[PDB]
């Protein structure tokens, strides 16, 4: 066929029920999920293609980083439950892998009270249970698909992206190409 499994994309053994429709994992600390978010803008890309009614959910993970890593999920947490991704996003991967003027969770602070977030919201958030729970579902999602690596995307917890299958001479034609496989699953 044009896509098959194994190629550019490859299918959970163990599938996951009652997944987000779109769900994409990465770090702060991936070196793929920067270029991902900054150069070839993949998330936005792939939105563009799919329908609407389609929800698109992004989580970040513990396994690279250490301490900070964990700081940088619970961020995250807060960045979600007050809707400010589009404005920490960038600060955050440029501070950890650019400046590396990140290196504790109170340098992740700054970079959200630098995006505009009041400190007393910032730190309410941070402290909140409903945040806490925005953690667990993180954690849980991983857990679910076995996950050891990053940037990763699964379709309806049953496909997962296989970028490593796809032309890489051509950014713009990679993008694409893993774009319309998502909606060629989103399909299936």
């Amino acid at each position: 066929a044009q896509y098959e499994d194994g190629k550019q994309y490859t299918t959970l053994e163990k599938p996951v029920a009652g997944a987000p429709q779109v769900l994409e994992f990465f770090s702060f600390f991936c070196p793929h999920c920067y270029q991902f978010e900054e150069v070839l803008h993949i998330s936005d890309n792939v939105k563009k293609k799919l329908p609407e009614g389609v929800k698109m959910t992004k989580y970040h993970v513990n396994f690279m980083g250490g301490d900070l890593g964990k700081d940088l999920t619970q961020a995250w947490a807060v960045a979600m439950a007050l809707g400010v991704e589009d404005k920490v996003t960038v600060p955050l991967f440029e501070g950890v892998q650019k400046t590396q003027t990140i290196r504790s969770a109170s340098d992740i602070r700054d970079v959200f009270i630098n995006a505009g977030i009041k400190g007393e919201e910032y730190d309410a958030a941070w402290n909140s249970f409903v945040v806490k729970s925005l953690v667990a579902q993180q954690e849980k999602a991983a857990a679910d698909v076995q996950l050891r690596g990053v940037p990763a995307m699964f379709v309806n917890g049953k496909y997962q992206l296989n970028p490593q299958g796809m032309d890489t001479s051509n950014m713009d034609v990679f993008v694409q190409q893993y774009a319309d496989t998502v909606k060629y699953l989103s399909e299936k």
